[PDB]
């Protein structure tokens, strides 16, 4: 299998402007994202949310590419993002069809101090592991992590799950509604390597069995809450900005205004991720706990 | 025993969480902001914007405290904030009247790397120049910076301007809708010193003359724009995060996606502030130019 149809999504969330800015540039002069023998389409997924420069209009677009939403009768009555979701599935899918696109990169941003991050939706997918191994290794010494999202009741119905091979791209720290240049540079480098991988894959290159480190999600921790549901403590200074780095039972986790430290607890070291994400205030979450495990890929061919 | 009425406003902008959080705490336990012989009211100015974690509902509350809005007949058609401003004005004013609050602190956050910032509205105000000198001195060796908004033109109209002695407290960088512990420690300390000053002054402690460096707004700078009026370049990596530091005629300012470097130009040195402030994308602006000038205060007693 050669890859034929590659797309780059920007503006899934309208106030994550790195994607929006790159995608809008690339819809004018696309040279950067083409490769000899490869044809890739840039696309703004949520134009309404990008105009208002807001996360979403009626509901989060990045949580609805599932059966419950993609298979309901089209009606101007529907929440905007649902109408949009079908519009996108019909363009780049349909999801779970042989006709759907081969790879979609879906570009995101985070207020968390994560750096260049790749999101894996299938720990068994050998083509994705090889891609991600390629992107990590290439980027060095620029740090780059892989966030693993299966399992088994907690998976999201994402925009890029339309593809046979879904690829999430997150780069942080960045405030929402801010275009930073370091971040934009890092994101354009990640894509550069991703698109060069696909190009090498097509040209017939073999990749030897490889091994990458991933961080598998396990549990989302919410903030200590009040007898109302108001946040009662904040992310401890010592945990702030320490995404990916080991957090041990003893370690400070939250801090109250009165000054008291609330520690981790539990049996083992976890690796905090999305520490203090703007978007997860609403959704009740301070960060996600992840375990550090190794994924091995078998060799791959043209 | 002169200064009697003091208010600490929080959540003028709903998505700036630090003020929102401190005021909310202090409503339950005000001990931190009490000073013997001194009564201090904390207050959420924009509850509706807070609830939605949004900057404003209909218009920006921090720019409508003028004759035009404050003096129009109360109605339901009027924007949410207009109607709120008249309430806050009847509660803590009326503005320009003897029986308005003496001092108001209005707590803000910026996405710019600015550190502790005090906002001075009146360069001839001996009282405020002393308060600012006191806070500066008390905070040392932690930097504290004074921003002076006097023109003619470029002036609001602010929520605090209700008071005889308005004071604006701005702490950054923090992403909108996020609540960093470090940022909350700095605003706290700032407020601690401000209330101490007022307490020292009321107890007839004399202050000798002093001098502070302030930074005068001279011009807002917009991003280079498109054919259709889009941002065509971004804040240069060199200029990113360098608020308050000097910028020079030949110095890099904006970077294009190419990336071409757009230099400063002009023939004098300037001091950027609000560099890459999220709230100013909408308002068509990239940073403010300021000039660094020294201000004097005569001595003050009572
Ligand atoms: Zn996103
Ligand atoms: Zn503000």
């Amino acid at each position: 299998e050669h890859i034929q149809k590659v797309a780059i999504f920007g503006g899934t969330h309208g106030n994550e402007l790195t994607g929006v800015f790159l995608v809008k540039h690339w819809l004018e002069n696309g040279a950067e994202i083409q490769r000899t023998g490869l044809e890739v389409k840039p696309f703004i997924t949520n134009p309404r949310a990008v105009k208002k420069c807001t996360r979403y209009i009626d509901c989060d677009l990045n949580r609805i590419f599932d059966l419950e939403n993609l298979g309901k009768k089209m009606s101007e009555d529907l929440p905007y993002e649902v109408r949009r979701a079908q519009e996108i599935n019909h363009l780049f899918g349909p999801k779970d069809s042989e006709d759907s696109y081969d790879i979609i990169f879906d570009l995101h941003n985070t207020t968390s101090n994560m750096g260049c991050t790749l999101i894996l939706e299938d720990s068994r997918n050998n083509f994705l592991i090889q891609m991600f191994h390629y992107i990590k290794t290439s980027l060095a010494p620029l740090p780059c992590y892989v966030y693993l999202i299966e399992h088994p009741s907690l998976k999201y119905a994402t925009t890029r799950s339309i593809a046979k091979y879904p690829v999430g791209i997150e780069v942080g720290p960045q405030p929402q509604g801010v275009l930073r240049a370091d971040i934009l540079d890092q994101m354009r480098k990640m894509i550069k390597h991703a698109l060069d991988f696909i190009h090498h894959f097509n040209e017939g290159k073999e990749f030897p069995p490889c091994a990458i480190e991933v961080y598998k999600i396990i549990e989302k921790v919410d903030y200590p809450r009040d007898e109302n549901g108001e946040i009662a403590a904040i992310i401890h200074p010592n945990l702030q900005d320490q995404d990916w780095k080991p957090l041990h039972p003893g370690d400070p986790m939250f801090l109250t205004l009165d000054g008291k430290t609330i520690p981790l607890g539990g049996d083992c070291t976890v690796y905090p991720v999305f520490v203090n994400e703007a978007a997860y205030y609403e959704k009740k979450e301070a960060f996600a706990k992840t375990t550090k495990l190794t994924l091995n890929a078998k060799s791959i061919r043209c």
